[PDB]
């Protein structure tokens, strides 16, 4: 499965959920004419793979301008399921009722979709964390589920934060925390959890490389580990997700080596394994143009 993944399209900020023996994958899609003004982003796009190697194309899941309070750029995503539902978490601009950029929350029936605003207005709003005066903080969610039913919302550019969800996935519990322990954080949190361990994953410097800390809880305290990723083929930004497929475990990012003119704002998805040490630390990503192997079940 030669990387790039997809080449009838750029592709960019990753992220996927595995469900009923399928990987859905999820990703934003670079619509810049060039590698040399800025990003231009409308729509998020949706593929499934039985073995990740073969993906089937579903088509758009998600315009940004699907949410009424959003201007429009549609930023780093995540996708989770929870109680036969699924929920869109998203990073759009805000209308100048509430100016910057913002997080906003999609709702489906199957990983597929139709997928709707699931509030009719944002989840977190740029007004709600002042304590850097940028106007961009606030993109690029993750979502969690813990073992014990509470789920949680991380997210940050600059600063990173985390917030409890409520079950209904629609609604912030209690308090935002500014995490500490991730040196040299930008953004592109990811976390997840492999064996007892709690994982948070994060673009890291600028040009990015991914950094990670490992946590006996999701609550941390967070233990920086070291670099998960170098930086990525001619692309300042590094985006990642990491799940678990059928007993091997994939790290997903985006590049800039795709085909004409990709870089920096016409980016490509590309895959490669990612593998544990016995002690629980992950081996650095290495980068590959051949990618993965099929693995299906
Ligand atoms: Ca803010």
């Amino acid at each position: 499965a030669e990387n790039p993944i997809f080449t009838d399209v750029f592709t960019a900020d990753p992220a996927a959920l595995v469900h009923k023996g399928r990987v859905y994958l999820y990703a934003g899609r670079d619509e810049a004419p060039d590698n040399t003004t800025f990003f231009v982003m409308n729509e998020w796009l949706v593929y499934s793979s039985d073995d990740m190697a073969n993906w089937e194309a579903h088509g758009p899941g998600l315009r940004a301008k699907d949410f009424t309070w959003a201007k429009g750029d549609a930023w780093a995503s995540q996708v989770i399921e929870r109680n036969g539902k699924f929920y869109w978490y998203v990073t759009v601009r805000h209308d100048d009722t509430k100016p910057g950029f913002a997080i906003g929350v999609a709702v489906g029936d199957s990983p597929i979709g139709p997928f709707k605003d699931a509030l009719g207005k944002a989840l977190i709003t740029n007004d709600m964390t002042t304590d850097t005066p940028i106007d961009w903080d606030d993109i690029d969610p993750s979502v969690f589920i813990d073992d014990d039913g509470q789920a949680y919302l991380f997210w940050g550019n600059t600063r990173p934060r985390y917030a409890k969800l409520k079950k209904n996935m629609v609604e912030l519990d209690g308090p935002i925390r500014a995490i500490e322990g991730l040196p040299e954080f930008t953004e592109a949190i990811w976390v997840h959890k492999y064996q007892d361990n709690y994982y948070l994953s994060y673009a890291m410097g600028f040009p990015e490389k991914i950094g990670y800390a490992m946590g006996k809880s999701i609550k941390g305290p967070w233990v920086y580990k070291g670099i998960l990723n170098e930086v990525a083929g001619n692309t300042p930004t590094n985006h990642q997700a990491i799940i678990e497929f059928n007993n091997k475990h994939y790290f997903i990012y985006h590049t800039g080596a795709g085909r004409p003119d990709g870089g920096q704002y016409r980016r490509s998805v590309s895959i490669d394994e990612l593998f544990y040490n016995p002690d629980g630390t992950i081996k650095r990503i290495v980068m590959t143009t051949e990618g993965v192997a099929p693995n299906k079940s």
